[PDB]
């Protein structure tokens, strides 16, 4: 029942076909600049466009290797390696693999998958090539930039119920890991999505060098000239939900924030975000995840955190988004750090507008002396100085439970109001606010 293939060019024919079962046989199969062309094998990006529905593709034991030259290769448009437009379909055991680091014309998402009830299972994508890879956001991430992009980002979910299962996703490159645009339903599970940081220091020693940072004098999209110690992340979000997009759907084109997340069972490490879904409508919840060595921990703006966990050692394990935050409800464990702390945040939480219920735990005994739970106030956030950002940072919170099982110090900024406190310690909680409730519990 299962058609075996042997040539990337034997494949394709199958993509557009509706019904089928295909396999790729084990082996190691490169994709060149050679390969792009009129005649050659790849003549269009999407590279492969899965355009049927209803059907089950099976990659394991396979090596595929494209090189980034075919970043290049098609004009100024956007290169996409795999895109799925059709329905229903699963895709197993591909081993990813972009070669060398050159930048795209444009821009390149490694996958993008479309369409309805769809499944890739078991995929391990390393992406690479992008421009600048080095500075994080902090030259622009998207118009009006100080360092004009060239960005690669890896996993797309948009269209409908499309679930993303157990992959391993590497990035070195700048963009983001695993996003959302458009997507309804979408799901996230079991996967491991990994980046790498470079600290502000090290960047701003790129001082006389002649480097592109060097040339506009550090000064970043956010107003003023880069600071020196954070550690910033070379990629985007580990999994970030977009409030805009475009997607496909059975023959329809449909523009929308995306809703229903869910992300389940998770590890992120060393990206700029751990869980990011605050821009996302409907329900989101997220449940069983480890989040190390992120800039920022969990922030979804309003729903379900359960089971989850964050180290602190480069900024906060929780960020309230916004003062319209509402019903955010959170059970997190602050880890063990995965590495020395170098967090310029000052803060291991930042907690705002309304409703909420935060339940922090952790076993750690040594607290750095920058680090606190921080209720409203002036969060010293890298992209939130002086103004940048404003709807970020120094808002209030209002009729908040927060439960404290930890030694991290509380601080309630004088915009905080009717908080109530439950902390295994009340003798590092300052007070400012009005109508706090502060009590101590049992370890």
């Amino acid at each position: 029942q299962t058609t075996t293939v042997y040539s990337l060019e034997d494949l394709l024919p199958y993509l557009k076909q509706d019904n089928v079962d295909v396999k790729l046989a084990p082996g190691t199969y490169n994709v060149n600049g050679f390969d792009v062309g009129e005649d050659r094998l790849f003549s269009t990006t999407p590279l492969f466009l899965f355009e049927g529905s209803n059907s089950t593709y099976d990659f394991t034991d396979v090596k595929l290797n494209i090189n980034t030259v075919v970043l290049t290769k098609f004009g100024n448009n956007e290169v996409n390696e795999i895109q799925i437009l059709g329905n229903n379909n699963v895709l197993k055991n591909l081993k990813l693999e972009d070669i060398g680091t050159t930048a795209p014309s444009n821009r390149a998402q490694s996958i993008v998958i479309d369409g309805r009830d769809n499944r890739i299972e078991g995929f391990h994508l390393t992406i690479r090539g992008s421009y600048p890879y080095g500075y994080g956001d902090a030259f622009g991430k998207g118009g009006g930039s100080v360092i004009n992009h060239r960005k690669h980002s890896g996993v797309l979910i948009r269209g409908l119920r499309n679930h993303l299962k157990d992959c391993t996703i590497i990035s070195r490159s700048y963009g983001a890991i695993v996003f959302m645009q458009a997507a309804s339903y979408p799901t996230v599970e079991g996967c491991y999505i990994e980046g790498e940081m470079r600290s502000t220091d090290d960047m701003l020693a790129e001082e006389g060098t002649g480097s592109p940072a060097d040339k506009v004098d550090f000064m970043t999209v956010w107003g003023y000239k880069l600071p020196a110690g954070y550690m910033m992340s070379l990629q985007e979000g580990g999994i970030r939900a977009y409030n805009a997009g475009t997607t496909y759907i059975d023959g329809v084109e449909i523009q929308r924030a995306t809703d229903n997340p869910t992300v389940l069972n998770c590890t992120i490490k060393n990206a700029r975000t751990g869980v990011t879904l605050a821009h996302a409508n409907g329900t989101k919840y997220v449940e069983g995840c480890t989040v190390l060595g992120c800039e920022n921990g969990y922030s979804i703006g309003s729903g379900t955190v359960v089971n989850c966990g964050a180290d602190a050692i480069y900024g906060p394990v929780f960020k309230n988004t916004y003062g319209s935050d509402k019903g955010y409800n959170a059970d997190i464990t602050i880890l063990p750090p995965s590495d020395a702390y170098y967090n310029g945040h000052d803060a291991v939480a930042y907690i705002g507008g309304s409703n909420h219920n935060l339940t922090f735990r952790s076993e750690i005994t040594e607290i750095p002396s920058n680090l606190k739970i921080m209720v409203s106030g002036d969060l010293q956030g890298l992209r939130v100085l002086h103004g940048s950002n404003p709807s970020q940072n120094n808002f209030a919170g209002t009729n908040i439970v927060l439960r404290n099982l930890t030694n991290f110090p509380v601080d309630l900024h004088s915009d905080s109001s009717n908080i109530t406190v439950t902390s295994c310690d009340t003798d590092n909680i300052t007070d400012n606010g009005t109508n706090n409730s502060i009590e101590a519990i049992d370890c």
